[PDB]
């Protein structure tokens, strides 16, 4: 008989999507997503299958980088709604068995937040709280003000704005308007937990960790009492103000950042410890190198950090330039490299990059979602890739990204610009994709919402979304919350991922992503015994759902991709 | 288990000729020193040789700078010394393979001298192009692009007797053939055919991603600039200025090794005995090296391409992880029915413990011989030789010479990996009579030798015959594998096959013990017994590991037997 299986814990095995809430609902005609926009559609979670929701900043936000610039970490943004809105949200998703992340933003604030206001003032508490640091002294041409070191703003220009009110220089990663705490200052990582302790108060599920790599920079006790410069790229192809200028050795990826995380999970587990019910999970958000990022998890002492780090591979990786024997390599390095009884993850888009069928090809869409669904561990969606949602055009006047607006002109600005992975979410085939009642969106709505909408693959027989519903449906089964996992490339056009467990359904990838067709030999794919049943197939397969595969020899279309359900080991 | 054509898991051994044995005291290897010694390679557990290039050549590269493609080189020895050479290396069931060099000719050679005074049907042999006038200076001729020669200057030399510069992608004295050029295809296969006739085994193809670059015909009769790196650390006749887009890794390569897979598969055809051979050596990204194998159209290339990841990806900077990830490329990369290859040193780098450590010899010679398919081992590593030291004076590396000077030249010589094999404890190491060796014998000769390993109970030479011999199992021929992680410190790799003993590798390659439970790995149990250990473990051959935690120290590494799945 089917072995009988315990549960996992909620967070080793959810889908979870990421909500970008400028752009998923707009509940009052002014072109802006609002968490009654949410509430409205919590039951789309339900039927896509999703189980946890994490949503981009929802905070008191000036909207220099739409939220990343928070002015009040303990109020909710006037477009998005109210404080009422938000416990509204919360009270409705759990009511459908829904989890709820928050993007906290640990690595800095507004210039409009009272910790900036005060720091700038030099208020007693507050002097300290960001990095402020004098001019780097310049006894050639002393009336030459130099900043503390050539450090690099990830939108462009210094990362050091001087202060005529405080006669000092502020240090900013991002924007000018993003000014870096200080993570060496005891009150800093105390107002960290105060926040995190208030949003979990009010019955957040969890965090999405912000841009961690930044944490912490150089000690100037460390380089004779100044901010050390950062060694020079030597690429010619980037002068002073350009991002590419340096390497971020004094600045990204300090081994100090991590003991801030540790902090963070030692404060989580006590906080789990003191409220029960199920547990609260921090997800670390970090663009970095595979060593750099497994840190997150915890390290060799026995140190534990976030629940995971995104895994960004299918992001920086992977592409339309990707054979199958690239995707089986880059699929290894997470499980390679992942610490022992670390929870796999996989991202394959998120508001800050060109959308999933726009870095791969619009006919790679299902066997993309195949892959989220069926690699072990945890599969995370970003807003659209349930429908193959495809980046909108967005042209320089329409672009609003503080990114490109800060790199870019009207010849570089599409190298930079976010904007096209933001616009507004295709509900149906109505006014603005039934984003808005109105014609006038804080993006533009993608040219092709008459061809890609949720409604429109609700209502026909074959779609992405439905693809979708009956992956996340798939996760219920025990071979995939439980059972064993075999991926390898049969060619260099198609790869198998096989998911087997004794006594329980076999279940097969057969993923074609290539431009060519390709015949392989289904012998070569362990566990597979034929004959077997297509349980989905990409939306323009010769085989439907239903379909017996009886013979050893698979022909695939370019981008074809299949789920064979099969008998048990 | 139906038994192996012999390259298929053959244990392959790279001799360089003019290090391995000096017969006459001239302190200059040759084939007598080779033919004395043949048993070293039967005593070894070595299936198959391949020499480093023995023809006729006037040695600015050590041989790869050949003036005739059918004759020995005098300092090594004669034909006669070559046939008496595949003669007893047959006699004790090895197999021979040649260094064939299709990039490039001697300018010493009588194709270039030819080619060069444009007698008929050599005009074309090699790559002739026509000067650029100069901006800034118009008396001084500019060469036909940018193309920067792999030992540093212009790719590009002007002969005073054709009035065109002629194309080199290595030294001067190293002319590339042009390979569109149908007689220079010929001459190839009348040079392979020549030696198989001979008697030789097969042949390592010499630089083959070099062979061919852009046609002038595909953009407007001139040779493209290679676009430029933008690196501020190299200078317009350095390399790295140039990113080899026109001059590396063109696909029309590949149809030239196809044509050779057809001419040797024929030979076969038409000779029967062993199977012929040939191995190709190409350093390119791992989607170029795999098209070296055939491609997906259905063309059969090399028998395989070497695999350099041990040379090129892994280092002492390297932990469990990176080994672990670094040995599945190949295995994800190479197409079904595939042989895979590990190549741990040859002469052009590092010696393999002085780019990892001397405390990691055993377990690196265990990851090459337990691995799937063909171990390849460089003259040196079956006894732990370590980099000798070569003075700017000693140094003779033409590589060295051009990029390099008396501050910089140990950035890019070779000869640290050339100096004579160490034989035994008497002068030069056993390598000659003579105190005049070509390259200096490292200093550590007295500690690292082939006699003082074969008379210690315990040596890296005594664990290198004890992995040969193992390789004769089922296990190793025929059985799966599993390689994964237990920690940053330390990996296993498991050979298993049902009914038959599993076999399994245990190594921390950090420089800190590590306990690890051997309980995550598979297919093990308790007891097991140690069959090879790293020469500093404190665990010998026959002792029982029972308990499920084990501390390895730094570099240690156990190959375990187990009961059979
Ligand atoms: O191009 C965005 C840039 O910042 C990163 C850092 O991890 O993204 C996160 O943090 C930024 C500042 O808070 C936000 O602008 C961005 O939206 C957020 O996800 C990376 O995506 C990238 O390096
Ligand atoms: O540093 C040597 C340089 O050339 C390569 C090319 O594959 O090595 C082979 O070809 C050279 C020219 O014939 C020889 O000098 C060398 O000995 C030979 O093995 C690589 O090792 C490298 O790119
Ligand atoms: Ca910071
Ligand atoms: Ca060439
Ligand atoms: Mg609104
Ligand atoms: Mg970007
Ligand atoms: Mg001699
Ligand atoms: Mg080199």
């Amino acid at each position: 008989p089917p072995t009988e299986v315990i549960q996992l814990d909620w967070w080793k095995n959810c889908v979870l999507y990421q909500i970008y809430p400028r752009s998923f609902k707009d509940s009052d005609g002014d072109g802006i997503g609002d968490l009654k926009g949410i509430i409205s559609e919590l039951k789309h979670f339900v039927d896509a299958g999703v189980d946890a929701i994490w949503m981009s900043p929802i905070f008191e936000s000036p909207m220099v980088d739409f939220g990343y610039d928070i002015s009040n970490f303990y109020d909710i943004h006037y477009e998005y709604g109210t404080m009422e809105d938000f416990e509204e949200l919360l009270d409705k998703a759990h009511e459908l068995g829904l989890k709820v992340l928050l993007d906290f933003v640990p690595n800095h604030a507004s210039n409009e937040s009272e910790y900036f206001i005060k720091s700038e003032a030099r208020e007693p508490g507050y002097e300290n709280f960001f990095i402020w640091a004098d001019p780097l002294p310049n006894p050639e041409n002393p009336g030459v003000r130099l900043p503390p070191s050539n450090w690099v703003s990830q939108f462009g220009g210094s990362a050091w704005e001087w202060s005529e009110k405080r006669q000092q220089y502020y240090l900013h990663q991002f924007a000018i308007q993003q000014v870096d705490f200080d993570f060496r200052n005891p009150a800093v990582k105390q107002e960290m937990f105060n926040i995190m302790k208030f949003w979990l108060d009010k019955g957040a599920d969890g965090f999405r960790l912000n841009a961690l790599p930044y944490l912490i920079e150089a000690d100037p006790a460390d380089h004779e009492g100044r901010y050390p410069d950062d060694p020079l790229s030597g690429l010619t192809q980037f002068e002073s103000h350009q991002l590419g200028y340096t390497i971020p050795l004094y600045t990204k990826d300090l081994i100090e950042l991590y003991d801030v995380v540790y902090e963070w999970r030692e404060f989580l587990d006590e906080y789990n410890k003191n409220h029960g019910g199920d547990t609260r999970v921090v997800f670390s958000e970090g663009y970095a190198n595979v060593s750099m990022t497994m840190l997150y998890y915890g390290n060799e002492d026995g140190a534990i950090g976030a629940h995971f780090p995104f895994n960004f591979d299918f992001i920086t990786d992977l592409s339309s330039k990707s054979n199958a024997r690239d995707f089986v390599y880059i699929i290894l390095r997470w499980l390679t490299y992942m610490p022992y009884g670390g929870i796999p993850n996989w991202v394959f888009g998120n508001h800050d990059n060109n959308r999933m069928p726009t870095r791969f090809r619009h006919d790679m869409v299902d066997g993309l979602n195949i892959i989220n669904m069926l690699l072990p561990g945890v599969a995370v969606t970003y807003q659209g890739e349930e429908i193959g949602m495809r980046d909108g055009y967005v042209s320089w006047e329409d672009t609003v990204d503080i990114e490109a607006c800060n790199r870019g002109d009207p010849d570089t600005y599409h190298l930079y610009s976010r904007d096209p992975a933001r616009t507004p979410y295709h509900w149906d085939n109505s006014t603005s994709a039934g984003f808005s009642t109105s014609t006038n969106t804080w993006l533009p709505v993608a040219e092709d919402y008459q061809e890609i909408n949720l409604a429109k693959q609700k209502e026909t027989a074959r779609s992405h979304f439905k693809n979708y519903q009956a992956l996340t449906k798939l996760r219920k089964q025990a071979t995939l919350s439980h059972g064993e996992y075999d991926i390898r490339a049969l060619s260099d056009r198609t790869f198998y991922l096989v998911r087997s467990l004794p006594t329980h359904d076999t279940y097969v990838l057969l993923f074609n992503v290539s431009e060519r067709r390709d015949t392989v030999d289904l012998g070569r794919v362990p566990h597979l015994t034929l004959p077997a049943t297509v349980y989905v197939s990409s939306i323009h397969s010769a085989r439907l759902a239903g379909h017996e595969i009886t013979s050893s020899q698979l022909s695939l279309e370019a981008g074809e991709a299949l789920v064979l359900k099969a008998q048990p080991i």
